[PDB]
C-alpha cells in the first residue's frame, strides 16, 4: 500500500531533493503536482508521469478534495505560505506534512494544529534529521545512557546566505532570518538530544545593516538555552558563515556529527571511554528524505503519531518567539 | 645570555610540566625554589642542582631581595595566593611570571599591576597558548584575512573534576570555579582570535550543588560575548565534561583546533574555499612553555613589554566578573 503525495511549491527543495527521492519510498508515490508556474506544472507533470487532471495551481488547489488519488498534501513554500496552504490541505481533507520552520508565529503554528486536527488529518513537520542515521545513533546514544546526564550541547547552523533578493532575506516571506531558515536545526537538535524542553533564554544578535542582505532580518543571532535537568546548549544561527554540527557532552563523554543535519555527507565522532575517534553509525534501510516521507505514510496506515507532529513545530516556534525576545530585550526570557 | 627564575609553589604545575621545560630555554635558567614544604625543597634541589642558599620557605621569601642569581619569580600557587605572593615579590625587586588565572577580582589584579610598576618590574601572566603553534597558525590566518572578518568563535574548556577536597573546589583558595580555572581559555581564546574586547556578555550557570564537588563553586558556566566589530563568541566552562577546543568563522572560512589548548596533542582542522581538512602551523622554535619563560627573560633583556602582561590578566578578570553577574543577574551586562 502506497499513500499519494501531492507536492505543492515546485522550488529547490521539491524539486531537486524531494521529489527525486519517492525512489526509495516503498509507503509513498509522487501522485500531484501543485504549482503557481503553469510551466513547471508541464515539466515536472511530464516528467514524472503526472496527468493534467492531477495538476493544480494555487488557483484550483483546494478542488484536489475531489482527488482520492491524494492522501498527504506537502508543503514547500516560502515560510509564510506554510499556514495558508495547510489549512487549505486540511480543509481539502489532506494529511498535511509541512516544511520547517512550520509558520512565522506561535499563534499560527496552534490555528494548523486546530485546522487539521478539526479535519481529522495528521500533521507532520519536516524534520528529515531525525531519520537520519548519525542523529539517530547519537540520540539512542544518550537515551541508552552512554554519555550520563547531558551536560552541555554546542550546535552551530549556518551558511553563507547569497542573493538579498531572495525570499529567505524578505521578512514578509521568511518570517525572520537565520534563525527562521537554519538556526532552527540547532535549536531542534538541542531538544532531540536532551529529549527535554527549555526553561531558560538567552540570545545575542548581530547583523550589519549596511549589507544589502540584511536590510529586514537578522544574520546572526546566537542562544543559550537551559534544560531542566540542568543541561545548556550554547547555539550558532548565522547567515555570514558556514557551519552545521553539534557535540553533546556529559560525564561519560561525547558525541558530535559534523556536518550534522546536512543532505548527505555526515560524518561522526565520539570520546568514550578513551580518546575522540570516528564511529559508524547503524545504517537505516532508507535515506532521510523518503524515511520522512514513508513515516508519514506508515503513520497514516497503522494510526499512529507522527514522532515530528506539529506540536514539534509549534514547541520551536515556541523558543524562537523567546530567543528573538531575549536578543531584543538583553535579558534572560523564562519560559 | 640567561634570567634566573625562581619556581614558587612547587605542585603538579611546576613541577611535572614547567621545571623540566628549562632545558629548551635559550634565555631562562633555574636559578632558585620557593616552597612551603622542606621535603620538597630537599628533593628538588638535589634534583636540579639548586644549592640549600637558593631554597627559601615561604618564611624566608622575602630575603630573596638579596640573591642577584634572581631576576625572576614564577608564581604558582592556588589562585587566592597569586596576590600576596606576586607583591612581596615585586618588593624584593624581582620580574614577576603569574600563573593564570591573575586573581580573583579586578581589584586584585589592578594591586598587583601597581606593585610591581612600583617596583619598576615587569608582570606577565602565564598564558602559555599565545606561544603555542596551533594557536599562533590560527590568530595568523584571522589576521592576514584568510576567513574574513570574524564573524563568531565557538569554544569549549572544561574537564571532569576529580577529587572535593582539592584547592580548586574550594572558594577561599580557588575564587571561583571552572570559569576562574579552565573556562578562562575560551574567554582568552575569544579576545586573542577577535583582537578584540567584548561590549556584552551573556551568562548561563547551571550546577548540583548535591554533587559532593560543587558545594562552593560553579561546575558549568556558559557565555555569550558581544564585540564592538560585530565578531560574537559562544563559550562552555565546564567542571562536568571534557572539552578543548575552539573555531574561529568568517564569511571566507573557518579554522578550528582540537585539543586547542593542551600541553601537547594540538590539531587543526581548516575550511579555506574547499572542505574541511587538516592543516599543519607553521612550526615554532621551541615548544610553549620554554617559549613563554624565554619571551619574560628577551622582555627584560631587550626593554619590550610582554604580549601577555598583567593588563592582560585584568582584562581577563574584567570580563569574568561580568560573566558570574550575568549569570546571577539573568541579563546582559555591558563593558
Ligand atoms: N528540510 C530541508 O532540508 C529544507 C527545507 N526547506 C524549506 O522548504 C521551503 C522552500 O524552500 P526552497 O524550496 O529552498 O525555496 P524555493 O524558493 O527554491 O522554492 C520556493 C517555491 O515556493 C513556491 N512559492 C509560492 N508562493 C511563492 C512566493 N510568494 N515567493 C516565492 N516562491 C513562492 C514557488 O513554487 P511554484 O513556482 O511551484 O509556485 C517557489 O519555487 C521553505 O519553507 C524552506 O524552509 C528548504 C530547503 C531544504
Ligand atoms: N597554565 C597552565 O597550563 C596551568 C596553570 N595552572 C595554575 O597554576 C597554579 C597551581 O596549579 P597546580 O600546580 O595544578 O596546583 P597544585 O595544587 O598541584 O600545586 C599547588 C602548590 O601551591 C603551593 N601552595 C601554597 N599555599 C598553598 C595552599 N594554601 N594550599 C595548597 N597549595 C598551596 C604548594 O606548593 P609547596 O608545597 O611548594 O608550598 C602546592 O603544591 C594555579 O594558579 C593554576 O591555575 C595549573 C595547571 C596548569
Ligand atoms: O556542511 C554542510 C553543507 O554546507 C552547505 O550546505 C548549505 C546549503 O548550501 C544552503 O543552501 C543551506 O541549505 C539549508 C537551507 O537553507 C534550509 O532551508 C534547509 O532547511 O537546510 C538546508 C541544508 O542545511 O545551508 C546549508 C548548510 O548546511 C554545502 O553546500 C553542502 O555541500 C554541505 O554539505
Ligand atoms: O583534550 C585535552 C586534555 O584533556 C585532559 O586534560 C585535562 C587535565 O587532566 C586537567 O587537569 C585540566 O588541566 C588544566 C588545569 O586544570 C588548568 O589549571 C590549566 O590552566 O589548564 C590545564 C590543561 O587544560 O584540564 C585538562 C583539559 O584541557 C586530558 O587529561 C588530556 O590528556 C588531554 O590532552
Amino acid at each position: 500500500r502506497k499513500l499519494g503525495y501531492a507536492i505543492l511549491g515546485l522550488g529547490y527543495y521539491a524539486t531537486r531533493i524531494i521529489m527525486p527521492r519517492f525512489a526509495e519510498c516503498e509507503h509513498s508515490r509522487l501522485a500531484a503536482l501543485v504549482s503557481g508556474t503553469p510551466e513547471k506544472l508541464k515539466t515536472y507533470g511530464e516528467q514524472y508521469g503526472i496527468p493534467e487532471t492531477h495538476r493544480y495551481s494555487y488557483e484550483t488547489f483546494d478542488r484536489i478534495i475531489d482527488n482520492p488519488d491524494v492522501d498527504i498534501v506537502y508543503v514547500i513554500t516560502p515560510n509564510s505560505l506554510h499556514r495558508p496552504f495547510t489549512e487549505r490541505a486540511a480543509r481539502a481533507g489532506k494529511h498535511v506534512m509541512c516544511e520547517k520552520p512550520m509558520a512565522n508565529t506561535v499563534a499560527d503554528c496552534e490555528a494548523m494544529i486546530a485546522a487539521c486536527k478539526k479535519a481529522g488529518r495528521k500533521l507532520m513537520i519536516g524534520y528529515r534529521s531525525r531519520f537520519q542515521a548519525h542523529n539517530i545513533e547519537a540520540i539512542k546514544l544518550v537515551r541508552d545512557g552512554a554519555l550520563g546526564p547531558v551536560r552541555t550541547v554546542v550546535t552551530d547552523h549556518g551558511f553563507t546566505i547569497g542573493d538579498p533578493k531572495q525570499w529567505r532575506l524578505n521578512r514578509a516571506l521568511a518570517g525572520g532570518g537565520s534563525l527562521m531558515d537554519i538556526g532552527i536545526y540547532s535549536l531542534n537538535a538541542a531538544r532531540y538530544l536532551t529529549g527535554e524542553e527549555p526553561v531558560a533564554v538567552n540570545a545575542v544578535e548581530s547583523t550589519d545593516r549596511s549589507d544589502p542582505r540584511f536590510g529586514e532580518v537578522e544574520d546572526i543571532i546566537n542562544f543559550q538555552l537551559l534544560f531542566p535537568s540542568g543541561a545548556t546548549a550554547n547555539c550558532v544561527s548565522a547567515y555570514s558563515v558556514n557551519c552545521n554540527r553539534y557535540r553533546v557532552s556529559g560525564p561519560k563523554g561525547w558525541v558530535e556529527i559534523d556536518p550534522a543535519t546536512s543532505y548527505q555527507g555526515q560524518a561522526m565522532r565520539a570520546q568514550l571511554g578513551g580518546p575522540p575517534a570516528p564511529r559508524e553509525p547503524a545504517p537505516q534501510p532508507k535515506n532521510q528524505f523518503s524515511a520522512q516521507l514513508d513515516h508519514l505514510s506508515e503513520c497514516i496506515l497503522t494510526g499512529r503519531e507522527p514522532i515530528v507532529g506539529g506540536d514539534d513545530g509549534l514547541k520551536d516556534l515556541r523558543v524562537i518567539e523567546a530567543i528573538y525576545r531575549a536578543a531584543r530585550e538583553g535579558r534572560t526570557v523564562k519560559l
